[PDB]
């Protein structure tokens, strides 16, 4: 019935300790408190990840090493993922609050969970990977194949899902959908329109590559055109979509330039499946706007319409000067070619056809 909504002061307190994103958890969760829509959605407490939960993807090897060195601050703990103090617990408590989502989905206590804090879609099972230390949303999907049959994984953030596509490249029960920048040197390098899975999973994989400044229309455009398709080819039973913000116009990224209201245009053919749904976020570096998209995303969920002026709350000199939820997009060009992008659309429709349930 009423979306469910992963939520715990300690939660939050754990994730606002992330060195990339500081205090973003607790913006997010800020403004959907100051529109009062936690009180249209049922809070859930997430659990903490068990070793063992975490091991349905992650190797041993991997998991004990991350341990041991999140004990004192060859498994990609470089550059980007630094073996930081305590970050295994910030690990664990996003990998469980997600599994907390997907658990909730299971026992039909709500079609929609939603764990804004998920979303790390570049670990591996063995490898950290781009900020990401744990793959939250495999250990979903893997949780949502106890009830459902086809797991569709769709990924909005502005980098390829390339972790969570890895993790199910070989099998046809899980397909996964990514729609992110692709361009010479840009993180992290994979999913060009011809990687489409391998052996028995090959065509179960799709991915859009998109160059910068993308805007609202010709991404629907696009993200229908993939759906609708893969809808129809798949059949779905259960969907999780991740929707990192870094696409928006103002992010530090300066790639795309999207707005909320493009996101959730998506969003909203999604949720007219009436499926299973699993929410997660992602990648977002502007804070504030990534709140205002989750913020405007979770009203899209909830189906209400919110006051375009960004009600007085903790944060809210971050949201100056104007002080609004809406986004304006930049006047950056948009260097997608028509005709590429149409090039695109039919090569994966084409692929699409090789599906058959
Ligand atoms: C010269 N030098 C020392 C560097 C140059 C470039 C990078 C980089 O691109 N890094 C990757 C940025 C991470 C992208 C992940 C963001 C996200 O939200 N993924 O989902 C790093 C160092
Ligand atoms: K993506
Ligand atoms: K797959
Ligand atoms: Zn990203």
């Amino acid at each position: 019935l009423v979306p469910v909504y992963i939520y715990s002061p300690e939660y939050v307190s754990m994730c606002d300790s992330l060195a990339k994103i500081p205090k973003r958890a607790s913006m997010v969760h800020s403004l959907i408190e100051a529109y009062a829509l936690h009180k249209q959605m049922r809070i859930v407490k997430p659990k903490v990840a068990s070793m063992e939960e975490m091991a349905t993807f992650h190797t041993d090897a991997y998991l004990q090493h991350l341990q041991k060195v999140s004990q004192e601050g060859e498994y990609g703990l470089g550059y980007l993922c630094p073996a930081t103090e305590g970050i295994f617990d910030y690990a664990a408590a996003i990998g469980g609050a997600t599994i907390t989502a997907a658990q909730c989905l299971i026992d039909g206590m709500c079609k929609v969970a939603i764990n804004w804090s998920g979303g790390w879609h570049h670990a591996k099972k063995d490898e950290a990977s781009g900020f990401c230390y744990l793959n939250d949303a495999v250990l979903g999907i893997l949780r949502l194949r106890r009830k459902f049959e086809r797991i569709l994984y769709v990924d909005l953030d502005l980098h390829h899902g390339d972790g969570v596509e890895d993790a199910f490249s070989f099998t046809s029960k899980v397909m996964t959908v990514s729609l992110h920048k692709f361009s010479p040197g840009f993180f992290p390098g994979t999913g060009d329109v011809s990687d489409v899975g391998l052996g028995k999973g090959r065509y179960y994989s799709v991915n859009v590559p998109i160059q910068d400044g993308i805007q609202d229309e010709k991404y629907y455009q696009i993200c229908e055109s993939v759906l609708k398709e893969v809808y129809q080819a798949f059949n779905p039973k259960a969907v999780v979509l991740q929707l990192g913000a870094d696409t928006i116009a103002g992010d530090p990224m300066c790639s795309f330039n999207m707005t909320p209201v493009g996101i959730g245009k998506c969003l909203k053919y999604i949720l007219q499946w009436q499926l299973a749904t699993l929410i997660l976020g992602g990648g977002g570096y502007n804070l504030a706007n990534t709140a205002r998209c989750w913020t405007y995303l979770t009203g899209v969920i909830l189906g209400k319409t919110l006051s375009s002026e960004i009600p007085d709350h903790e944060f809210f000199t971050a949201y100056g000067p104007d002080y609004v939820l809406e986004i304006t997009p930049s006047c950056r060009p948009d260097r997608n070619e028509p005709h590429r992008i149409q090039q695109i659309l039919n090569y994966i429709k084409g692929n699409l056809k090789h599906v058959v349930i």
